[PDB]
């Protein structure tokens, strides 16, 4: 196995070569491939000449475009503010679940708020071991007849672990971190031999401008500092006197034309403060406008002559996006100021001097100057993280990740070099971790910075708030949507995706505005931050809420999942169904499977629903399992047993009810099944005038009730399907859809011209055909998860937790960003 790293300079190639020799990672060999600039390396990776390189966030954006098609895969983790510990958040969530779902696991947290390594389930007496995330170590479960297991101690905090590593078993003459009671870094740190002291934030990162030799006064160190994003800053010497608003005509040093801290951040501020006569691509390029602002600068990668005048690279290396240009990068821009080739340098806080005293200070955009350690209040914005990138195909992602993980475990010299600073990686980097598997530049940079960088390259025409771009998931839906657009007078437009999850992505990225989602997709949609705008109201009995919008809805009419049993079986209750014979509509059905399996796993330590029951019939299971012993199959024996078709006699709503009456104790079905197949409503012989009063439903409290009281004695009611959109577009989508519905709904004024809830092109296109109307979602002041799902469903299916991962999109769309207001 090989990893080919692309280097951009003679110096970087030298450092990469040293690592080939010094860093011994078994199974994976590092190799180094030289190119003359950042852009030539991005092309080498696209072409397969190399596999990986580390990019500034600005280049991560550029590399994500179709010319290169690269994606970020590895980066240093950062924090925005202090958060609750995971155990305490989990406790709060589980305690907020539906109390009618009894016997649920409530985590046990220790005096620091972390998980006790031994976790126990009070209602079942089972205990197990967990990792620091509170996730069960599989295979450690012990029954209550046994003593609690012996579980390894918690992994130490960063500070306590670095302290243990610094001691290394018996220390003298080296820095040993000082930790607080909670195991985080004390704000002030001192070197036990040199007498120097400095400040660190809560995860131990040094605050620049605070390093203090012994015998001098230290700057005040801020406590509980969990803001670890990097900040773009403008650095100047204290010997000059101009302010930020007088930058016109000065000399400047920039980390690079494509760097976020050296270009996007200052240019964004220049434009907002109207220092730069530029607003759109009608006034030419921004680089040309910047060329007229400064008298002479060094901006590696630039083409304008005066913007390369201050660079000192020799011959063709001059003004290159490469360390062979001595003023390239954060530390090159600072050197350019230090050597008086510029009056101001644009870089980020992590490249500022560590020492408190000296001739440098910060140039604030509010026309003041402030000391180096005040960058959090004297900056040009937070900037995104930087990242290792590879091809979008990801053919080398695993080898790249494995090599860097092992190299860091072995403490290879990745993050420094005698040859120079910020070679291969930023010298300030301490750890590189894998990004979410579905991350891309949009989700890595965040929508605010992604759009901000795009705005510098093109005039982004923001779509109209009077048009709803509807996302369709198949060709018939696209065609029905084009007919809607033709009658809509411009209110409706159409986009195409392959599946509802890709529609959610389009809405997040501003390519579409709305889509209707099945219940099985709403957890993902809500975790990515979309909101229900309107919902499909399916109650055929009551049309009052459709005629008079905003009025009270007595019954929304969604299905209720119930546990159906016979009146003769007096001994069966909810709490004793273990080992009994059950009948499910099919695997994957929400009322017949997802809701029952969710409650069973919630109350029995995630024990398989296959193992919970004795002999069941659930179409879709393995034919040899206990879940297919009850399944008959085709009465016209061909074997089509336990099959997901009508060939199975026990398939579907009617089939699961047949399984109950013929050979079962309980059936998991919607509440409408028993009424639609008893009282002689089904002509077949198996239900020869079967009586509805012959059956009852099981309540979660062990009691029972007649099938008529399904509203108060059910496993869970389902939420309605929802039309989702971005938070800032809810009001527009509601307004446009309600107006369209007054024209083309079931009582629309122009329903002869178009019908939203039917089509000759197919069934359930865009909306479900049995929809009565769309009802505005009335957002309540509570968690959107509980608001949309209802507490019962939220608890039964997701344990009332925001930590479930039913789609691998969730870790990417919840990745946190370094954005400004
Ligand atoms: N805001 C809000 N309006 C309701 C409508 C349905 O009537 N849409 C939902 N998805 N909901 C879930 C229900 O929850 S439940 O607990 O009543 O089942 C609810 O009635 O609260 C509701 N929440």
């Amino acid at each position: 196995r090989h990893v080919q790293w692309c280097t951009i300079s003679h110096l970087e190639q030298k450092k990469c070569n040293d690592l080939v020799g010094s860093c011994n990672v078994p199974d994976i060999t590092l190799a180094c491939v030289y190119r003359s600039s950042t852009e030539n390396c991005m092309a080498a990776i696209k072409d397969g000449q190399a596999d990986a390189m580390f990019l500034d966030s600005g280049d991560v954006y550029k590399a994500s475009l179709d010319h290169y098609n690269l994606k970020p895969i590895i980066a240093e983790p950062y924090s925005l503010h202090r958060e609750l510990t995971k155990c305490l958040k989990h406790r709060q969530e589980s305690l907020g679940g539906d109390k009618m779902v009894k016997g649920r696991y409530i985590p046990q947290c220790d005096e620091k708020g972390n998980y006790h390594p031994v976790q126990c389930h009070a209602s079942t007496g089972y205990c197990w071991c967990v990792n620091a995330n509170g996730e069960k170590i599989e295979g450690t479960n012990t029954t209550p007849v046994q003593t609690p297991p012996t579980c390894p101690s918690q992994v130490l905090t960063k500070c306590l672990k670095e302290r243990q590593e610094a001691l290394g078993g018996k220390a003298i003459g080296r820095y040993i971190p000082q930790c607080d009671e909670q195991g985080n870094y004390r704000p002030m740190q001192c070197h036990g031999s040199t007498g120097y002291c400095w400040c660190v934030n809560a995860i131990g990162e040094k605050i620049e401008g605070t390093n203090t030799p012994p015998g001098n006064t230290q700057p005040t160190c801020q406590s509980h500092d969990w803001d670890t994003c990097h900040y773009a800053v403008a650095v100047v010497k204290n010997s000059s006197t101009f302010q930020f608003g007088q930058l016109k005509g000065k000399r400047s040093c920039h980390s690079g034309l494509s760097k976020t801290d050296g270009w996007n951040a200052p240019v964004n501020v220049f434009v907002e403060k109207k220092l730069l006569p530029w607003d759109g691509l009608a006034k030419g390029s921004i680089e040309r406008a910047v060329s007229k602002f400064f008298s002479a600068s060094c901006i590696p990668g630039a083409t304008e002559t005066n913007l390369c005048k201050q660079c000192i690279g020799e011959e063709e290396k001059k003004c290159k996006s490469s360390h062979d240009e001595p003023y390239y990068g954060d530390h090159g821009a600072f050197r350019c100021l230090q050597e008086d080739k510029g009056d101001v340098a644009f870089l980020k806080n992590t490249a500022l001097p560590d020492e408190h005293s000296g001739v440098y200070e910060l140039l604030c955009p509010d026309n003041t100057r402030k000391p180096l350690n005040k960058y959090k209040e004297c900056n040009l914005g937070k900037v995104p993280a930087d990242a290792v990138v590879t091809r979008k195909a990801g053919d080398k992602t695993k080898d790249i990740n494995d090599f860097l993980l092992e190299a860091q475990k072995k403490k290879c010299k990745l993050f420094g070099s005698p040859h120079g600073k910020d070679l291969m990686f930023d010298d300030s980097t301490t750890h590189l971790a894998p990004l979410p598997s579905e991350i891309d530049a949009f989700f890595f940079l965040g929508v605010k910075w992604y759009n901000a960088m795009k705005a510098l390259t093109e005039d982004v025409k923001l779509p109209s708030k009077n048009k709803v771009r509807w996302c369709t998931i198949n060709k018939p839906e696209m065609m029905k949507c084009k007919d809607w657009a033709a009658v809509s007078g411009g209110a409706i437009a159409c986009t195409e995706a392959s599946c509802p999850e890709h529609c959610v992505k389009q809405i997040l990225k501003g390519e579409a505005d709305a889509v209707t989602l099945d219940v099985q997709y709403m957890y993902m949609a809500l975790m990515c931050g979309l909101l229900p705008a309107v919902e499909e109201y399916p109650n055929k009995d009551d049309f009052h809420p459709c005629q008079i919008p905003g009025s009270t809805i007595k019954d929304f009419g969604t299905k209720r999942a119930v546990a159906l049993v016979k009146k003769s079986n007096k001994d069966i209750k909810w709490n004793n169904l273990k080992g009994k014979k059950s009948c499910h509509t099919h695997v994957g059905d929400i009322p017949g499977w997802v809701i029952p399996a969710g409650l069973i796993s919630n109350q029995n330590d995630n024990i398989d629903i296959e193992s919970f029951f004795g002999e069941s019939c659930a179409p879709g299971s393995d034919t040899n399992s206990k879940l297919c012993k009850l399944c008959i199959g085709d009465p016209e024996n061909p074997s089509t047993r336990c099959s997901l078709s009508d060939k199975e006699a026990y398939y579907g709503n009617e089939g699961a009810f047949r399984c109950l009456v013929e050979k079962g104790d309980v059936a998991f079905v919607p509440h409408t099944v028993v009424f639609a197949n008893t009282d002689g409503k089904n002509p077949a012989e198996w239900a020869k005038d079967l009586k509805s009063e012959d059956f009852e439903i099981l309540c979660l409290d062990g009691s029972r009730a007649p099938v008529t009281n399904y509203r108060g004695c059910n496993l869970s009611g389902l939420p309605p399907r929802a039309i989702v959109t971005r938070e800032e577009s809810v009001s527009d989508v509601v307004r446009i859809l309600i107006n369209q519905q007054s024209l083309y709904g079931r009582n629309g004024f122009e329903k002869d011209m178009f019908q939203m809830f039917s089509s000759a092109k197919g069934q359930n296109l865009l909306f479900n055909d049995e929809t009565q109307c769309l009802i505005e979602f009335d957002r309540q002041p509570k968690d959107i998860m509980e608001d949309y799902f209802g507490v019962r469903y939220y608890t039964a299916v997701y344990s009332a937790s925001r930590s479930a991962v039913p789609s691998e999109l969730i870790p990417a769309c919840t990745f946190k960003h370094c954005s400004n207001s």
